[PDB]
């Protein structure tokens, strides 16, 4: 039901570091007029690893307010530890957040029956929509198509962000369930291809940049538009390369400020973009129409 | 510069999760008296992101309590946030800790020069000397042996733990390093290995339970006696290589529990040892003469 172009949003910050909240309100407000179907809220691109748990509740808060019910918005609370996802979650449901995206624990990697474990025992205990998050890159663990479909049985379990880029796996996973639970594309360069496929819809990073025609992209997607969806999709496709030329969120927040939407600010261990990317993204952004 | 035999230490649990003190206790007590030359009190074998940062504190002041000045302690201080980080550092040697681990940032894949403004930036703010922590597969991001020899400058970071198992790239990160920092093998199959080409001691997991065996084959590699470490190593190469059927902590917690040394408690996403490999592991325990 969540369903179309849902932005990873950034966390603005100004030059010392500290949460911009302005900024912050001014895109949000600015996401719900460009089209931008729901909000994803401190998840990776929004810098969840270096903000603190209060910074992660006064954001997620700040976003559900000047929200307002319009669109649903969604609360990064994933963890590589149980307990403390349990935590993080259950102070998103208080908060009043519409579901929560949870990506695989990290760095420890749990075996499949732990991952299970882990999502089971959150569901059980935190009464919310929650969705898996798979991005094997970064976290160590991969959960698998099996155990994603195993997790799709939990009545709370609505949906799982899958980041791998595997198309075909993609598929596979979709069929393998039924409207069993809901399948989110989790990497903009594909993403138009696996809403083709079947997706619900995609959470973006390239939305951070271009919410109007990653709107467009994904309504056309989901409603089957093969020919339109590739049309509209070529028109921003070197935005989602060029958006991870390094990590990412660290091109899509220098490209914010290339709009004078933010403010330089990112947190270590993550930097600024180096020079070298900074004309390439300019040009990008023009070449796209976007500046 | 710390060498031997470093056991990445186990933090012993009760059925319900709880941390077992008093088998912490006699562990630290057991590994003295074997020969083991360095504990690393609550790093990736130690359960470090699943305990918590009361936990965390606690658990290295006991191992420090115990020890009483016997051996020198590193604690674990590693997180994915640059001031997470100093925090954890500044408290390890607020602690007694003789020095810290810090993994490098999982998850958020900071760019190269990330992990050199990150690392720098711990070194400045807390005067403990500080031993790197590299293992690709479980950060999602890799520090290459070139950021590591320019850290290498900075005169507190006294350490590099590869635990790339790459033996031929652990030669090359030696070579390039011209003694600046030590370096330490994180992969117990190739230890005696990276030992023998100049690393100053092994972080093992298999000192958790074979300490005095993998304590005479670092001093015998360090040594560079060949002949002696292939074949003392060889006497529990096997261990090496089963304590790892499943993700690192969860076997090896298995086999002290087998040598009725601590309870089944691992906290999840971790979960206790699947049942088909308790067998197998118990004969190798037998054949390796530690039960
Ligand atoms: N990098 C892990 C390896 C354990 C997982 C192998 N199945 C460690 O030694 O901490």
């Amino acid at each position: 039901t969540i369903q179309g172009s849902i932005v990873a949003i950034v966390t603005p910050m100004l030059k010392d570091g500290g949460v911009d909240w302005k900024s912050l309100e001014k895109l949000v407000e600015w996401h719900i007029e460009q089209g931008t179907n729901s909000i994803v809220a401190v998840g990776t691109t929004g810098e969840a690893s270096t903000l603190s748990m209060e910074e992660h509740t006064q954001v997620i808060k700040e976003i559900i307010r000047v929200a307002n019910k319009r669109i649903p918005i969604i609360a990064g609370t994933g963890a590589n530890s149980t307990r403390e996802a349990i935590e993080l979650t259950k102070a998103a449901k208080d908060l009043g957040a519409d579901a929560a995206l949870l990506v695989t624990p990290y760095y420890n990697k749990p075996t499949q029956e732990g991952l299970y474990q882990h999502y089971k025992a959150i569901a059980e205990a935190v009464e919310l929509p929650l969705i898996l998050y798979n991005v094997p890159g970064r976290t160590g663990v991969d959960l698998s198509n099996d155990t994603a479909v195993r997790l799709a049985e939990i009545p709370n379990i609505v949906g799982i962000k899958d980041a791998t880029g595997d198309v075909p796996r993609g598929k596979a996973l979709i069929d393998a369930l039924n409207g069993k639970m809901a399948v989110y594309s989790g990497d903009d360069e594909t993403a138009w291809e696996l809403m083709l496929l079947g997706a619900d819809g995609n959470i973006s990073v390239t939305a951070n940049i271009a919410p109007k025609a990653m709107s467009e992209v994904c309504a056309v997607a989901i409603a089957k538009d093969e020919q339109q969806a590739k049309t509209l999709n070529n028109k921003i496709a070197n935005l989602h390369n060029i958006l991870f030329c390094e990590s990412n969120p660290i091109p899509v927040k220098w490209a914010l400020h290339e709009m004078g939407l933010i403010d330089t600010g990112i947190r270590l261990p993550l930097t600024p973009l180096a020079e070298q990317y900074r004309e390439p993204l300019r040009n990008a952004l023009k070449d796209a129409g976007i500046i």
